[PDB]
């Protein structure tokens, strides 16, 4: 239930970014790091043997239901759990992720006790 687990930070706007590098730090998880799209997170995921990845959901680059698409169909990468971030669960948006394999789902603006629950949440 490692606080020393790997994470991605999936985001377009670096300030978002930080604001979860964060809230994780104080949850005791500070092994984070950062791509600021799905077109730079998927490099990252495929050599960098990471454990969990926080994705936003609207990216002008790849969007985070196209990483999650990639992440699932990639064999070395398929076991990733993933916390979608968005501004508006409306459900058809949760149900399609879902669909696409997401484990979980936080709207913005989140906080740190939300941010817990929806860890424990997703790893079970
Ligand atoms: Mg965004």
């Amino acid at each position: 239930a490692n606080k020393n687990m790997k994470i991605l930070i999936v985001d377009d706007f670096s300030t978002m970014r930080r604001i979860v590098k964060n809230l994780l730090r104080d949850l005791g998880f500070n092994n984070t790091q950062e791509a600021d799209d799905g077109l730079t997170a998927l490099p990252m995921l495929k050599k960098g043997d990471f454990d969990f990845v926080v994705t936003d959901w609207n990216m002008p680059g790849m969007q985070g239901i196209d990483l999650l698409k990639n992440i699932r169909a990639d064999e070395e990468l398929k076991h990733l759990p993933v916390l979608m971030i968005t501004a508006e669960a409306k459900r058809e948006q949760i149900i399609e992720a879902a669909q696409a394999g997401v484990n979980g789902y936080i709207v913005k603006p989140f906080t740190a006790a939300t941010l817990k629950e929806k860890l424990d949440k997703i790893f079970e």
